[PDB]
This record gives structure tokens, sequence and C-alpha cells, in this order.
């Protein structure tokens, strides 16, 4: 079976190298310019053409992948969209793999939302490419737990785990034909947009268990969590929640306890603006911050 990858980061790496050990020939890889795997140098070390064009959705590209003549094309994170005229030219579909349980939390950074929510649980799901993005028919869906301890990073390797299991079995899968997918019902999806900086702004009048997952779901190496004495900005790399003041206020300055709306949050790391990293109780002398 031929294909033309379209492919990126991490996942994009290992949906390649799964896709090669489950013998599908790769005519041509279209991925994007930049602690993540290259899919660019992962092409050029095995010999695969490879494209980074800013835009696909237009003639000039539809013409060269036609000539490709993919039988399935494959999105591993990609993160433009690929207009119908392309993945309409492969008789056997497109398929995306996409980080969540989908239905939910269709769109972008998955890995990141479900932290912020406070999910107990993600997962990767190769479905269907549809008129409607991220909305296809369900192959497969592998669920993993996502632990209170988890942080971007940590999350973003169990769901590459994940991923390489899932298309370890279901790639042999589709190399035999079509399979019977699983439709996603529209009234249970929800769909995330770009995440901006100011969605990772703290905001104390939340519970301390909010924001807790929000340092969590941008830890390093995300941005992190921000927040402002006055007019200087910090950043908490790294948080702890605890069980009668004003939101925001300095409960203690060693360790660093901040009042939230519920609970306190404990900076246990952070850095004040683009300063270093320090223990909290650094940070809180640094910031000029007193009980």
């Amino acid at each position: 079976m031929k294909t033309v990858v379209f492919a990126y980061h991490d996942m994009g790496c290992l949906g390649i190298e799964a896709l090669l050990a489950a013998g599908y020939e790769i005519s041509a890889i279209f991925t994007h310019t930049d602690f993540y795997g290259s899919v660019a140098r992962l092409a050029a070390e095995r010999g695969i053409p490879v494209y980074a064009p800013d835009n696909v959705n237009h003639p000039l590209w539809v013409e060269r992948i036609a000539q490709l003549s993919p039988d399935v094309i494959f999105s591993f994170y990609y993160r433009h969209l690929i207009y119908d005229e392309i993945l309409q030219l492969a008789p056997a579909g497109a398929f995306n793999l996409h980080g969540s349980l989908l239905p939910k939390y269709r769109g972008r950074a998955p890995l990141n939302w479900v932290l912020v929510n406070g999910e107990t649980e993600t997962g990767v799901t190769l479905h269907r490419m549809v008129k409607r993005a991220d909305a296809g028919a369900i192959v497969a869906q592998l669920r993993i737990a996502i632990a209170p301890d988890d942080i971007a990073i940590t999350l973003h390797h169990k769901l590459c785990h994940a991923a390489r299991q899932l298309l370890e079995q279901t790639l042999p899968a589709i190399k035999h034909g079509n399979i019977l997918e699983i439709a996603q019902r529209e009234n249970e999806a929800t769909c995330f947009g770009r995440r901006t900086p100011d969605d990772s702004f703290l905001e104390w009048h939340k519970p301390a268990s909010v924001l807790h997952n929000m340092v969590r779901a941008v830890a390093d190496p995300w941005p992190g969590a921000f927040s402002y004495v006055g007019n200087q900005k910090f950043t908490v790399w790294s948080s702890r929640v605890h069980p009668k003041a004003q939101p925001g206020s300095v409960i203690s300055v060693a360790p660093l306890l901040i009042a939230c709306g519920d609970g306190a949050l404990e900076i246990v790391t952070g850095q004040a603006g683009d300063g270093i990293t320090m223990q909290g109780s650094q940070l809180a002398q640094t910031l000029g911050l007193v009980q």
C-alpha cells in the first residue's frame, strides 16, 4: 500500500516508523519547518522525499500529490488544514491520529487542555478524515489514565506510547481493507482552539486545584502558567495544592503559598520574568513578597 504522509513532532515520527514497520510504501512526507523528534530528519535519513510548504491547499500541491498516486493518506500531528481536494485523492481514504478520546477534545492541543480541565483520562484516536475536521469515524481508540502528578511532558510520552501501540495493530488492519468504523456522536463532541498566552494566565480567585491543573498543563517544556506581582510577570513551573484571606494574597513565603478562591497554591518552583527558575521561597524574595 502506498501512502503520502502529513506528519510532525514525536507523533509524526512514530507514525512514520509504524507505517514503515507495517510495510507501507511512503512516497512523500509533508511536514513543517520549526524537544521532540524531527520528522524531516527522519524522512531525510530514510530517503523519503519531504516537503514543508506553509499551505498545501492549492492546486500546485494537489497535482504533486496526485502524481504520487497514494492509495491512502495519513495525518500524524500535521498542524494545518489538508483540504478535501487532496484527501479525496486516496481511494482507501485518509486517516488522522488525534491525541484525545474523540469526540471529546477535537481541535488543538488536546494534551494541554485535558490537563487544564483536570481530566483523569485521555487517549489516542485514529479516525477517518471527513469534510469536518476531527469528526470522522473511529478506526480505533486507546485510553490512557492521567495521573495526578502527570504534567504535559509526562502525559505526552504516555500518549506517544499509546499511539505506538494503537498503530502497530491498526495499520496492518487498514492495509487489509476498510474497517467498520465507530461514528462520533456530534452531541458529545467538544472542540478547543489554539491556546493563547492568555490561556495560561493564573487567576487567583479560582480554586487552587484548577490553578494547579493549569500549572501542570503547560509545565516545562511548555511556556508555563503565569501571573503578575503588580506589574512583574512571573511563571509558576511547579506547584502543590493546599487546603481565609484575599485571593492572590501571600499566605507564606517559605514555602511560597498563595491564597486562592478555595484552598491555597504553593509555588514550588518558578521564575520572575525571563529570569532563571528557582525554588518558590527564593522566587518570593525575588518578587519582593512578604506574608
